[PDB]
This record gives structure tokens, sequence and C-alpha cells, in this order.
């Protein structure tokens, strides 16, 4: 519910910089996946639960260009940034490792 999607390369530019100092999480998906639709309600009662992190949606079928020059082989692929800096990464629907990581690089 606090998700955003991110539907232009400038608005995921944008999104980066008004989140501050703040953690930002993007999940890269798309509609016909599988284990993205697993855990996608996961995602969105995580954002509602973590006030101090932003919450971001990309769909790599609009988003070709921009998933493919972030190294995306599979999905869901999640990416983190403090500032303007990826500080780590990870693939796959994973529960509780998403949390872990909000956890650890919060
Ligand atoms: S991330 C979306 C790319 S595009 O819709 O501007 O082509
Ligand atoms: S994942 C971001 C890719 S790029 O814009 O830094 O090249």
């Amino acid at each position: 519910t606090m998700v955003k999607q991110i539907e232009s390369k400038t608005a995921f530019q944008k999104a980066l910089k008004a989140a501050g100092d703040k953690l930002v999480v993007v999940d890269f998906s798309a509609t016909w996946c599988g284990p993205c639709k697993m855990i996608k309600p996961f995602f969105h009662s995580l954002s509602e639960k973590y006030s101090n992190v932003i919450f971001l949606e990309v769909d790599v079928d609009d988003c070709q260009d921009v998933a493919s020059e972030c190294e995306v082989k599979c999905m869901p692929t999640f990416q983190f940034f403090k500032k303007g800096q990826k500080v780590g990464e990870f693939s796959g629907a994973n529960k509780k490792k998403l949390e872990a990581t909000i956890n650890k690089l919060v």
C-alpha cells in the first residue's frame, strides 16, 4: 500500500533522489511471473511496516531497457539503495531473506 510503481526511467532517478538517507528497496518483477505473484502481498505488507524504508516497483516488460542496465537475469530481483548507490542485492521469491536484508541494511 506504501509501494510506488516506477513507470519511467525518470521516476526511478527521482525516487532515489527524494528518498534522502532512507533505504530504497526495488522489486524488479513482471505480471506473468509465477514466484513474483507469490511474494507480492508480502512485499506490500512490509511497506506499511517500515516507515523508514522506501518501497519501489519496476515492471521489466515495460522497462526492458532499465532491467538490462541493472543486470537483472531473473525475477523477482530485489535491489537495495542508500543515497544514490547500490548497497546490496539478491534474487528469488524468498520471504525470510527479503526481511533480513531490510533489517540489516536499514
Ligand atoms: S521503465 C519504463 C520505460 S518507458 O515506458 O518509458 O519506455
Ligand atoms: S540499476 C541502475 C542502472 S544505471 O542507471 O546506474 O546504469
